């Protein structure tokens, strides 16, 4: 199985994109971000607790988000392509890093998280090894507008500064490079105008 | 390699006991609790053990997940690294992923130190880790070092760890209840119970006789 992660800022359009991919081919499945589990752990909405009080709940969320990704991705392993919606890499190097820099995690929480992540990666790194990255790139302002379209209750307080931080981390990782990466511009609505992206995706997969 | 965990209340004498067993035989190795790591957080700074006792409604979940991770890591490392030269090898775990969950974490949830959400996430985390790494660490026996809450309290006082000084008798009683029902009443694997209310630092010969007789059946 060729393993491809779809990376991007919040509301870039990853769920929308991967839904279109799903249907294109019998040989391609998708492992979605398990967001429904994060909003209902009846249960506690930990996604929400993290947004309301990141200093209190970030580590608990991050821990669980990461665990939930690895479970889903390990479980999905059983011309086949598997598209991962995000990855253990963006878990740590985009999101968790940003929480620490932001003082949402303290040094202790951040050490504990990395220790855990290091270890998971040792044990499961070979199997969750990515063959490529599809980067859906949209300006912070576009992602901000898409947050208010989608209208999740948890995400309504999100500062543009937060999105900018996440964006910059994506750019520096995936674009500035400071693994084969295809970068797709998703600033313009693509929900119908997607034919070019798919050919580009198809052409990327064949280089691998 | 027979795997035996040593269970008991806080300051029942597991470290002391484990230090003795370590030295009695070449085929007997121990995996201590990583309390050094919990006291100064670093990867293979912060005192999470202390944070957990000063503010458990804030730090309980963080401690529990870390403690459990560090335990599995320690046990797994000794499994692969120790006892290559032994004829009847036995690896003694100071505590286990079972007491983490069924004594300590359970008790913190029960005491409202973890909320429902924290408790769910921990159980999820614990189930996955146990599935992934559980068959390697499965126990062949438990040695239960039984000491009264009163005795454990005064040993906490004797050992004098700063972090532990605010620990109420009430708290040790709950932990003791959980051990009794888990290991004795079987209302919560071969179990050897050893009464350690009297000092055994220099009268351990017949505790040890008991351990050897216990191991033979396994
Ligand atoms: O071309 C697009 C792509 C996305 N969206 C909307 O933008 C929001 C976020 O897209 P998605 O959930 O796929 O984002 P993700 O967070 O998964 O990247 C949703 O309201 C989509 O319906 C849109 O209107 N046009
Ligand atoms: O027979 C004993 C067993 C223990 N202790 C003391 O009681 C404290 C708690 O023992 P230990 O640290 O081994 O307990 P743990 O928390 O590991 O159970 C330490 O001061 C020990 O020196 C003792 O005086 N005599
Ligand atoms: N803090 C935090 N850490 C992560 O690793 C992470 N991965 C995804 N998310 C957020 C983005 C969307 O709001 C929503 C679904 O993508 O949850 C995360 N938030
Ligand atoms: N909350 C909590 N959960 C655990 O799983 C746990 N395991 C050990 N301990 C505490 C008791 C002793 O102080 C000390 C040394 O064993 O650490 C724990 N405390």
């Amino acid at each position: 199985i060729k393993k491809i992660s779809i990376e991007g800022n919040i509301a870039a359009g990853k769920s929308t994109f991967v839904n279109i991919l799903k249907q294109l081919s019998e040989d391609w499945e998708v492992v979605p971000e398990p967001v429904a589990r994060w909003s209902n752990v009846n249960g506690g909405n930990v996604l929400q607790m993290m947004y309301e009080k990141p200093e209190r709940w970030s580590f608990t969320f991050q821990t669980y988000a990461c665990l939930s990704r690895i479970r889903a991705q390990l479980a999905s392993l059983n011309k086949p392509v598997l598209f991962f919606e995000r990855s253990v890499y963006s878990d740590r190097y985009i999101f968790a890093s940003n929480l620490y820099e932001s003082e949402s995690m303290n040094e202790t929480e951040w050490t504990i998280y990395q220790d855990w992540h290091d270890w998971m990666n040792n044990q499961f790194g070979q199997s969750l090894e990515l063959d490529g990255i599809i980067y859906l790139q949209a300006t912070p302002e576009t992602c901000l507008h898409r947050i208010y379209l989608r209208g999740r209750n948890e995400e309504q307080g999100i500062p543009l500064e937060y999105l900018e931080k996440l964006h910059y981390k994506h750019e520096s990782w995936l674009l500035h490079r400071t693994v084969p990466i295809l970068t797709l511009d998703v600033n313009e609505d693509f929900k119908d105008k997607y034919e070019s992206l798919v050919e580009k995706v198809k052409e990327f997969l064949s280089t691998l």
